[PDB]
């Protein structure tokens, strides 16, 4: 296959369904990706995360770099043969993470410095640093670095952090492509930035197209805006993106957000929705999600769900799952884990259907209609 | 295929191998059995566990009555159904869970009363109540209810606790017996006391065997007495036990004990050791335990054992385990806990083949040479 190759098969309005080949595999979009928070996907192998339909997953390189570290993974052999799964991986910038994770952030134009969260080791990060640490993980998607705009933003410190983003984009767009191997074997992903300003979305799309990247962004989002206001910024955002490239809408998870987001022209998605809510009790189901814990499922011998196809639903019941998580035990993360997380695949490929055969619109309105 | 029949294939000094036939299932002894505490075996799938090797496995009576419950669990159709293991399942009684884990506990001729550990909810075991509660589980192999004799113990005292366990002996038996569905699918254990004194041990022997049982197990060993005293034990021990029926040594683990104890004719064991240890970072290798956790293997790429054929070996290193263990990831619990147990059935395996072939003893010794 090719280092990346994006082709739209099928459209619906916005919506678009394709698939995007690199040489680890082939992407079908719109996609989810698993995150894999400290080179794993929380409670999963990466077969289990495979059987569920996944086709590339998200690594997290704030966490990476932290431990087991970039230089040591990289020792080891990559990210890929040091956890298991051989399919494409979109590695964060890292930089969201410093902001919300870290202390004693010092920020300047040239990067960011920070201590972290485990202990008192001091750390470094800017968008030669980043996309260096991509590439010791031996990352598929390389994300461009930036610096995030907290909400609510006032249009001057949007501006301005939009502004050093870009700065920050043209930065990463050189340091990937002046690495070979990395240039010639994975793709680079550009950050639109501009908070809820149509006016500075604009602003970031042109520098961004005018850099030139495989695939574009939407950051600023999914922070405490809501759906409608989200929705609303989708509305002229994605429109100011290139047409012919991959949108990716960061950190939105949760199904009517996606179905909405796709409904606007996103087309990849990543979430900790799926795998957290999963170990903490809630299970998604085609009528709305539900708190497996709660006493009512205590001898309910049914299935997470009624049309789930995957191998969770088709050998234990909502009972056993039930007394798992009440428990404490293991196995009921794992359980709830793989059924969410198959479940948020089913909701991709239905997606993906309804797209290629011309029926979207209807199923996000029967989708809606049952799921609330 | 039969209720019960065991069968001795082949013998090597007082060492046996051979099968156990049930409804369920066929059981190569010597055999060990994975603990599946409540419901569970801890961090593992069912199909894992039996992926290892695992012909049964063994079920806490004291966990379950306290939850799920034993009644709610017949009411969902059984312990095999509920938790997705479709093969023979051994139930202890519970009646050392009472003695080590509840409060507030009220002994007497007819039973115990004990408080959960759980919460303050009241409870109550007896012969009669424990056969019960096996019936509900759906248990294929059921324990005699008995009292323990703590170590160390006097005479007078272990003599006592014998013979009160030798009458609970006679009434597990009738309760059995009186349950028609019970009697004609499943099997019952007795269990020999004694403490470490050979005359009460050949009592409990004698009276046992007047009962009758489908095996009997060899109990009050493992509790602190130490390796050397529990092989003296179990020297003038098994030879009291009727030869044709399988000899069951509770509560033993470790490697060395079970090649100690197979030397002196036992045929099945269970331990916790492979679960609670994998989780807290001991890994089996031939060459004895590692503790993944140490920095000399942050960067080892070798698998946790170089001969082991489980799936964790052929797939991850040492390097991603330590990594998965340090960081407190389900993986890591999930990955150490497959590879003991399938390291603890390689063993039963070679202890299989060896007697089978005449070779028990050259194996007794190049295990342990390697071993320590
Ligand atoms: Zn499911
Ligand atoms: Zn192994």
């Amino acid at each position: 296959r090719p280092r990346f190759s994006f082709s739209i098969a099928a459209r619906e309005g916005k919506a678009r369904t394709g698939t995007i080949e690199m040489k680890r595999g082939v992407i079908r979009t719109p996609a989810f990706m698993p995150v894999g928070t400290a080179a794993t996907v929380k409670a999963l192998k990466p077969e289990t995360v495979r059987a569920t339909g996944a086709d590339i997953i998200l690594g997290n390189t704030y966490h990476l770099m932290l431990r087991p570290g970039a230089e040591r993974i990289a020792k080891l052999g990559g990210l890929h043969s040091f956890m298991g799964w051989d399919r494409p991986i979109l590695t964060d910038s890292g930089g969201f993470q410093v902001m919300s994770l870290s202390s004693l952030t010092k920020q300047s134009e040239e990067g960011v410095t920070f201590k972290s969260h485990l202990d008192g080791s001091r750390h470094m990060l800017s968008p030669e640093r980043s996309i260096e640490i991509q590439h010791l993980l031996g990352s598929d998607i390389v994300m461009a670095f930036d610096e995030c705009t907290p909400y609510p933003a006032t249009p001057s410190r949007a501006a301005s952090s939009m502004e050093r983003s870009m700065r920050w984009a043209k930065r990463s767009r050189d340091a990937f492509d002046s690495r070979k191997e990395q240039a010639e074997n994975a793709a680079l992903f550009g950050i639109q930035q501009g908070s809820v300003f149509e006016n500075l979305r604009q602003q970031s799309a042109d520098a961004l197209a005018e850099i030139g990247f495989d695939g574009y962004a939407v950051g600023g989002l999914a922070v405490g805006e809501g759906q409608d206001e989200m929705f609303r910024v989708l509305d002229f955002s994605v429109p100011m993106l290139p047409d012919d490239k991959p949108h990716y809408l960061m950190g939105v998870g949760k199904p009517d957000d996606i179905v909405g987001a796709v409904e606007r022209g996103i087309d990849m998605f990543d979430c900790v929705l799926p795998t957290r809510s999963g170990r903490n009790g809630q299970a998604f189901t085609w009528d709305g999600p539900i708190n497996i814990r709660n006493a009512r499922f205590s001898e309910d011998l049914k299935p997470l769900d009624s049309e789930c196809h995957c191998a969770v639903c088709q050998k234990w019941s909502r009972a056993y799952i039930h007394h798992l998580i009440r428990a404490g035990e293991i196995l009921g993360a794992m359980l709830m884990t793989e059924h969410n997380i198959a479940f948020y695949q089913q909701l991709m490929q239905k997606i993906r259907d309804s797209i290629s055969e011309g029926r979207f619109s209807q199923f996000a309105q029967d989708f809606r209609a049952r799921y609330f």
